[PDB]
């Protein structure tokens, strides 16, 4: 569709709008009391000619999946935001002056509650890898017509995160993404480091592989010509603009970040700014082409049951990678993402038998976890993401933020605890259950068998929030059928008699352990009950209290993880209080080191030989 | 000092060198099972260069202030790192052939129990951050003659990391530093994104602000006339390699990453390697100028108690701010850095009083942590490094690689919980006690008034492993005199009377909380007993138990924090199984939202009236 080339009364309607959207910014924040208008006033006419001349998007239906998107990195811009939709018709203006109440949802930053917002931010330096998903998914899965549209600061562009999504986006050809750089000099605290040197902004992002125009980011104009040329590369606009733009007094000046008007100047500064809007009558949106596809909604199953056999040795990180592929032929929805680990996840599996739906991130886990999280909006894949799970703690502000995004991500991490070996702490995940724990929408998956990981994966594919599947190296047997259900929250006992002395809870590596145990513990007429606890979060409560009770109250968990926020400590608080109940645990105390295997579960105390010890200890 | 420019003969012996190094590679990878040696094989003339030719460095001293730095990013060449030291004479040549063993410190990636390695690598993309700290050390702090070198993979490129240490070396004019890129083409699953796109990488090294030579990186002469030239910038060797250079029939192929050849192979391929070396004779080390500075090794004491006053209002947030400030004064080995947010944390107050000493890492957390790490390397420095707790989450990696390099940094987050308000979730951290507790070296100060903090930043200063200060917006009161005394594991009981149903344990606002509850509650006749932690890493298990003890066993933990690895976890785990001992926990449930202080404690249940609430269930 051709470019409309706009007259002056649109050129000046667009003039009018961004100054109707400085008058809101200011407004908002100084009824609030906080909040950054200096940060908006430097967007005015970038918002205002994105989503008046530019985007194309249906004003009432802001999450229409034929819309193009647009992803405020600077989220702390959120009243410009909220303004222009305001302009558009979709929110009522008056509710523009409830920003950041209790009784609102014009929140301090932009979250999903606000149906025009896909992604929180407010985190800097993640809006552009989610846009990289959402481009990534209308050029390649969606097939589709929208562009992507994100607005970053200039402070910002400090993040290595941002980074990653400009190689990403030229990796990917992504031509239907524009990053527009807000370059007002000024940062938080100080100058931004290069202030405004444009040329410098155009070489970094000319060499990193993007079609990169300077403009005065204060010209209509300017912007409406550079916004109505598409590329064949994802281009991004590099706006010279003035912090607090249009505030006589406060425009160019530091000290001024995250402070509002106070109201006596409030009032002066509008009459300013209103004497120069020329007209009150509003532009209106302009409708998209509607060429996105249908998606399903439906629960999404494997073709079949497990076909392991128990006693069969296989790593809980290959059956992983099998599931996944298996799952991938169930549903087109699945889509599967790696960070140069493929090999070692197996998730290389997924990407044999289903390769236009595999994405390599390379060697950049925050990107990663920031395309997934774009992949999921408007539910137009299903994504599970994976690297060895030390890794993910690389991410865990962009984990952190799709929590709060209301994000359905799958993420499985390999390559847990002591048990890899030789590689050494480096690779080991120690703190993972602690990490993703603490993540308020998640659930934690800790497979043991070949079995379980494959229920897992299905589990997962069809649990809302951030889902998390802990793999691990060591090839172990096969303990469950086939054909044993399981479902999220719900443990298993895999050892039991009348006469058992202590629970003894373990997961991956160390349930396997615990059974070895209670191998050598029968040798001394020694039984103990043995307890998977399949998800960590949630925890069966009743399952191990039940085995307790039966076991003269005692509880011994054992973990491939560190005491802190792990296995142990998720027990202990479930159950502190409980009467005759007792919890004792064994856990890796410190920074490991390398070794065989078998070696390091002794050294750091979670071995078969640890656990008769400590079963031993408990019944004397 | 003079170039001095290599004859023929050096030149061979570097080259033997550097064979000898891909023999020593492939022999201890090869008896170990498992490692690197084509990562090891492409840097193998880099390192002989410049571990014989270009560095200086005491061979029998490899921790020496006077030293070159060398930094291995790449850590998986680890077997290369040892052979270059047992090439100095500094390791015994047989051991290196125990690569991996638990009888071993050749440990799979390098670690501080070795002496010829700093920090910890083995997780990519972080080497060139501490490498940037130990420049910024030797230029601005020790004033020295010392050089850093840091070597880097091509896929490790992709990590964002890396291009904020880019930007920071560049800004801060690190004309002491160099890095040398091993561009070999491939990665571990696919060739690395540019491949042998020389230029590109000459490009974006270019726009990041370094000067940058690209060479044969198979080149010993090359290599030398390169690292033989300083420059007024930070300086990056572009380096076309081979993966697996030198293994006949392995060189530039795919499917080779982190595969040993097995023995067969191995004996043929070492072989024909060594029918190219010319002269056994070793080169020898060249020693560095002695200019390194003494540095204080004493504890660092603040100069005078705290001049707070009982009933005065102060955050805890600004207390940190004027203690370090403070602290400043008391010793030069103190320093401080923040990204961006100085006027927030309050580390401007530092600033202000000792700017020489105040390093500006911008938006780029990330980077702030190694850079820190970097400067406490040989106990150079001791950092302090600030921003807001929740943004700490991005640099989880970093962190949990200080842990492993056994580094004594200190972290203060602030704007911790609910209860800075308006901002909403973004800037909440609710999931950094958990977080901070799963690091294995840490200690987690939770100072609850302006007194605690300054004892808190005194303590720290002091305290050896990754310490941690989580501080909070709300300006509360004084409650302790300025004369208490603090100690690492030691809480206050702050609230007591002999009739006490309930002990009540909050920590900063809920601390504040639970007092406001007390008053509440005390109209009902109803006493409790008022516990600070202190620190939440130790936690005082004793105290917590004998108060318990005098309230009828009941505890009751409130926390701005989520549930999971958080105070009232601790206080679980530390307990469970106790006689007569119970445990209830009040902390924040999901994600929460925008509005004032007051109104979301309220909401999310860690407020006053909650806590009496549920101190009157439990008394029924
Ligand atoms: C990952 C990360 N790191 C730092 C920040 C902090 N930050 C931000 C905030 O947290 C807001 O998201 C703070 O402003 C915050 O609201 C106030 O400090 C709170 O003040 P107080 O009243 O509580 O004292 S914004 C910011 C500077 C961004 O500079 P830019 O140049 O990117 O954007 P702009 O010039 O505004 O267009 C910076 C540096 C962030 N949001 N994300
Ligand atoms: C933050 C981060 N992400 C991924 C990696 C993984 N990674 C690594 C390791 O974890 C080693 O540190 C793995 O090799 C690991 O040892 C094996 O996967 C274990 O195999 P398995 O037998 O257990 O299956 S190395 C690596 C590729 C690096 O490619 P580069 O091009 O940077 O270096 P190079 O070509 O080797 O000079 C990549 C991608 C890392 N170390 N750090
Ligand atoms: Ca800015
Ligand atoms: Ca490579
Ligand atoms: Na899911
Ligand atoms: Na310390």
């Amino acid at each position: 569709e051709s470019y409309h080339k706009p007259d002056q009364q649109k050129l000046q309607a667009l003039k009018d709008t961004a100054n109707r959207l400085r008058i809101s910014s200011i407004q908002a924040t100084t009824a609030a009391g906080s909040g950054h208008p200096t940060s908006c006033c430097s967007a005015a006419e970038i918002m205002a000619v994105l989503f008046f001349h530019t985007m194309r998007y249906k004003s009432q239906d802001p999450r229409n999946p034929h819309n193009d998107r647009f992803v405020l990195s600077k989220g702390h811009a959120a009243p410009i935001l909220y303004a222009v939709w305001a302009e558009a018709g979709f929110l009522a203006e008056a509710e523009l002056l409830n920003l950041r109440k209790i009784s609102s949802d014009l929140d301090g930053h932009p979250v999903p509650k606000q149906a025009f917002t896909d992604v929180a931010t407010g985190s800097l330096g993640q809006g552009l890898g989610a846009a990289c998903g959402m481009a990534y998914t209308g050029k390649y899965f969606d097939k589709a017509s929208y562009r992507v549209y994100c607005l970053l600061g200039d402070g910002e562009l400090s993040q290595g995160s941002v980074w990653e999504a400009m190689a990403f986006a030229s990796i990917y050809k992504l031509d239907n993404l524009v990053a527009i750089l807000d370059i007002n000099r000024l940062g938080q605290s100080d100058p931004a480091p290069l202030q405004h040197q444009m040329d410098i902004y155009q070489k970094r992002c000319e060499a990193f592989g993007w079609h990169a125009i300077i403009v005065d980011g204060h010209s209509v104009e300017e912007l409406c010509k550079a916004f109505g040329q598409a590329k064949h590369q994802p281009t991004a606009i590099i706006a010279k603009t003035f912090k607090g733009r249009g505030i006589t007094g406060v425009e160019d000046k530091e000290s001024w970040h995250g402070k509002p008007l106070p109201k006596n100047m409030a009032e002066q500064i509008i009459q300013e700014i209103y004497s120069q809007i020329q007209s009150k009558k509003k532009i209106l949106a302009t409708p998209p082409q509607e060429d996105a596809p249908s998606v399903d909604i439906a629960n999404i199953r494997m073709p079949s049951l497990p076909s392991y056999k128990v006693g069969d040795k296989i790593a809980t990180r290959k059956a992983y990678g099998q599931a996944l592929a298996k799952l991938g032929h169930a549903s087109d929805r699945i889509i599967a993402l790696d960070g140069d680990t493929k090999n070692s996840t197996f998730s290389e599996i997924f990407k044999k038998e289903h390769p236009d739906r595999f994405i390599e991130c390379y060697i950049a886990e925050q990107n990663m976890v920031s395309i997934a999280v774009g992949c999921a909006t408007r539910n137009r894949t299903v994504p599970f993401c994976s690297t060895f799970a030390a890794f993910f703690t690389r991410a865990f502000d962009q984990i952190r933020m799709a929590a709060i995004s209301e994000s359905n991500i799958n993420l499985c991490g390999s390559h847990c605890g002591v048990s890899i070996g030789e590689d050494g702490p480096s690779q080991m995940a120690l703190e993972d259950l602690a990490m993703f724990r603490s993540v308020p929408t998640s659930t934690v998956f800790y497979p043991s068998d070949g079995v379980a990981t494959e229920k897992a994966v299905e589990l997962a594919a069809n649990t809302k929030g951030i889902c998390f599947i802990r793999t691990s190296r060591p090839e172990n047997a096969i303990i469950y059928n086939n054909n044993e259900d399981f479902q999220v929250g719900q443990a298993k006992v895999v050892l039991k008699s009348k006469d058992d002395q202590v629970t003894v809870i373990g997961a991956g590596v160390t349930l396997h352990e615990a059974l070895a145990a209670a191998e050598l513990l029968k040798k001394e007429k020694i039984n103990i009950r043995v307890l998977d606890p399949f998800t960590i979060k949630p925890l069966d409560r009743k399952l191990i209290l039940d085995s307790a009770r039966a076991t003269k109250g005692r509880i011994l968990t054992v973990e491939d993880h560190y005491y802190e926020g792990g296995i142990g400590e998720a027990v202990s608080s479930a159950v502190v209080g409980e009467p005759g109940i007792t919890v004792t645990h064994l856990a890796v105390n410190r920074v490991p080191r390398s070794g065989k295997p078998a070696e390091l579960l002794k050294m750091f105390g979670i071995d078969r030989d640890a656990i008769a010890q400590a079963v031993r200890g408990l019944i004397t």
